[PDB]
């Protein structure tokens, strides 16, 4: 139950005081970060938002019915190819942070010009004076949004920012264990959030239901491993709904999933339990739920990519099955 | 303790009376496959080799000094939005294998397409009727090549083809715990491998323009790569019928099979560039192997470690 592992600071305190680019220099840096770095943070991130023309051209060229994961992942894996580098040491510039803050930045940014051109529509540029979250409502509606709203997101990203040793981010570490590119190592992470078991924030808006849970009963996989407890993020989730709903029907129904303990004594509503409704009330359509959770988690991703400088570590398990 | 160990078939037992659609299928199903098995997976391969207009149109817009493999793993991930669906085990057909062997089949033809487009030339498109290793030579080359060099190309395959659990088939068993698309799995498999660490026979084939000296000082098979004297002696017949003589002077020490691997392709012809990208294409059975017996019995991949931080 190592709750609020961040940076040895509560997530609920950050909560509040904080942001995701604060929130994802604490993550990368270790500390909390002075306000002129925070300031150059911001502004070198705001400056990493444009996006190659190269790469809108590929996804005019994919189908619409491409998954925006899928878009995410393979844009960027081609990213890498116009920033490219190898930090074997020679070194052009700081390959880490360099590189992190352009993805961090492009993250966002690209998630949105896929929506828009899979519609058949041209993408909403970012603004240099947008935040992550500012831009990506702004980019999704094409109308910069209410503070609330914005703030509701900012906590959304610092809540999915970083959680622990999960696969996605274990996937980056034996990605960079080989020393590839950070551009690499993130489409990695992309791919194993992608998968339902990690990323099925959007296979729980599958209600199918309407308060009547008890009949669906076993005999979308509410738990965690690590949380034999219920989520803080999904607590925190289910108040964010509440405000956003007071200024519904799944909201009723998954509470009464909740409601329904008396089932589950071990495993307990998972952060994906009500980050789809959330997205949802927002207007953020079910495929890109996930999506935005790997925006989150890119922070996390880098972080730890940073935290293998003892890459000695080439992360070559045992083998143990039976090789008849 | 691994050493020539495919299904419990020795290498060598492959190395020769096996190719690697034989090999594939030998690890993919576990034992070796029948006539009729082989000639349809065969079949199959040889109908998945062609490749979406949509992949070359992306490459083109892409720059020459992009990398081959980052590339072929842009190009993999990109394959997974044609050829979709999750398993919720409503698939719209039977997802494992099918992707399987679409994966395999356009492994080497996306690598040859980059090589080509990277020199702003049009592609040479594969041929049913050629081996993958067959094609393989013809798309990068352009023209039939000897037996000799396709089967020795074969052989090199079945060597790279699997590898215990190294760090990429390893990066694709804890995608796969993710039940991810296989593209999205296969083409992350691709990142790790892209690592030198993992995959660096391109960096090894080169040297410091030794002075065909020991001056060098300092600053897991411990004995030499079983594969290594595989491709030691492939090394011999091939300048029987320069390069490669440092090398065997170095061989005096040798220890990986990569130490061999490169020259072998060089002489075939292939770029530096692509050398990392060969072994993918060779790689991708095992990959596929492991995750096929993955999902058959998954568990998500959920490891922890202790961090000092305090609050």
């Amino acid at each position: 139950k190592g709750i609020l592992s961040y940076r040895g600071y509560p997530l609920e305190t950050l909560a509040e005081n904080s942001t995701f680019e604060e929130t994802t220099l604490l993550l990368l840096d270790g500390e909390l970060p002075t306000k002129k770095a925070l300031n150059d943070f911001s502004q070198q991130l705001k400056d990493n938002y444009r996006i190659k023309y190269h790469i809108r051209q590929m996804m005019r060229h994919f189908p619409h019915t491409g998954h925006p994961m899928d878009m995410l992942q393979t844009a960027v894996s081609s990213l890498g190819m116009f920033y490219p580098g190898t930090e074997c040491l020679c070194e052009d510039l700081d390959y880490v942070r360099n590189m992190t803050v352009n993805i961090i930045a492009q993250m966002a940014p690209l998630v949105a010009m896929w929506e828009h051109i899979r519609n058949g529509w041209d993408p909403v540029n970012p603004k240099h004076d947008l935040s992550v979250a500012e831009n990506l409502l702004y980019m999704f509606n094409g109308e910069e949004p209410d503070p609330l709203m914005a703030k509701i997101m900012d906590v959304c990203l610092i809540l999915h920012a970083e959680h622990t040793l999960n696969a996605s981010t274990f996937a980056a570490l034996v990605a960079g264990s080989t020393l590839a590119t950070p551009y690499s190592v993130i489409s990695a992470a992309i791919g194993t959030l992608s998968g339902p078991l990690h990323g099925g924030a959007n296979q729980r808006v599958v209600g199918m239901l309407q308060e009547i849970g008890s009949p669906k009963n076993v005999e979308w996989g509410m738990g965690h491993r690590e949380y034999k407890v219920k989520d803080p993020r999904a607590t925190i989730l289910h108040k964010l709904v509440e405000q956003l709903v007071a200024e519904f029907d799944t909201a009723l129904k998954l509470e009464e999933v909740c409601a329904d303990r008396l089932g589950h004594k071990g495993v307990y509503p998972n952060v994906d339990f009500y980050s789809g409704i959330l997205y949802s009330e927002m207007g953020i359509p079910e495929d890109e739920f996930t999506a935005l959770f790997a925006v989150a988690r890119s922070a996390g991703w880098l972080a730890h990519w940073r935290e293998q400088i003892s890459d000695n570590r080439i992360y070559r398990p045992t083998q143990i099955y039976v090789g008849s």
